[PDB]
């Protein structure tokens, strides 16, 4: 569209297009990515390099919640965090169930966090070696820090998913269970519910979690 | 007592005694404080140098909430954050009122966060030039970071008081209004209430806020 820009990097995907809201961090991102990309690309990745940076197409100014996982699905990442086109990945399924139990919406065939007003779904690390979670942590390090720090300047609540997974200006942060953690249904459910209360506290409009449903 | 240690610093207060729980950070603290203390001491301070570090006598392992202000009272700091022996400072008075409105406890003559099980009250900066808030920020910088980072390794919830005041491993953090902020009574009240819910989420025992009352 007519509200975006792009930068050139020396390695695949060679071009990153991004929303104006990301501009402040883009030249630092280019530097860091040229330093590490040769080492990232040696492996088949989730997602493919062409989809590493597609979430930078998302605007930040209209966002108030960030739902953040550690890295993309071991396989089948689309570049949109949590996205599972054919609704097969356990993570998004469990998230959908919580929102079902919270909202009362019974029947659905999918769920996607990328279509909820005021929500940016996010992967801390933007890739992993195909089949291996956290396997690209070292490469993403400085970029992961830069991008999250930028996000927290816009959103009012950061919700990170996975306690042991997640081992400058403080924002309201919640660290809850991994979406696929066993026998922690109450805590997973309640964790989502709290977000809207915290937003009320910060004088922000609630999130309509039901917007994520696909029928 | 028989569960504590001490270190020698080159400037006033010359000796810091501390609980075993603080040990990991103490030699880094000594280094930083000898680098900056000459510049801190040129001014009359709140609290007096003898009371800068008295909160390091507090154990951390039994704590699950940190209630954290930016720095000590402009005047009359005792070394215990939020402490006001004669119950005169607006900050602790407003905190007491919230807990009154939350709990239903009507009659009291004081309130102190330092006597509540599972709560560590905390000043981010450990001093200020007498009469000037944030006036010692530059001196405390690296120590302030070190000590808070250590605290968040023990507590499950960090509650920071003052949005514009507060401009490695993520813990559950709430940033609420300054205790003395005008016409924000609901948000101040509700902010405290949320802490116990978050603790429930993290499978921790609630805080008994009424323990802070003095009759």
């Amino acid at each position: 569209g007519s509200h975006m820009n792009s930068v050139t990097v020396s390695h695949a995907p060679y071009t990153i297009t991004y929303h104006n809201d990301w501009e402040p961090v883009m030249s630092q991102l280019v530097e860091f990515y040229n330093e590490v990309a040769s080492w990232l690309l040696r492996d088949e990745t989730s997602p493919i390099p062409d989809k590493f940076f597609i979430q930078l197409k998302q605007p930040l100014r209209n966002k108030r919640v960030c739902v953040c996982g550690i890295d993309p699905y071991p396989k089948d990442g689309t570049g949109v965090p949590f996205e599972s086109p054919n609704f097969t990945k356990k993570s998004i399924k469990e998230i959908a169930s919580s929102i079902s139990r919270l909202t009362g919406v019974i029947d659905y065939k999918g769920y996607n966090l990328n279509i909820i007003d005021g929500v940016i779904p996010w992967n801390y690390y933007l890739s992993c070696k195909l089949g291996e979670t956290k396997s690209h942590a070292i490469y993403w390090d400085k970029i992961s820090k830069l991008l999250l720090q930028h996000i927290t300047k816009h959103v009012s609540v950061l919700y990170c998913l996975g306690k042991t997974d997640f081992s400058e200006s403080p924002v309201t942060t919640i660290v809850g269970y991994h979406p696929a953690a066993r026998d922690r249904q109450f805590e997973k459910d309640r964790s989502f519910e709290i977000i809207n209360v915290l937003l009320e506290l910060d004088n922000k409009a609630p999130i309509n979690w039901a917007q994520g449903f696909i029928y």
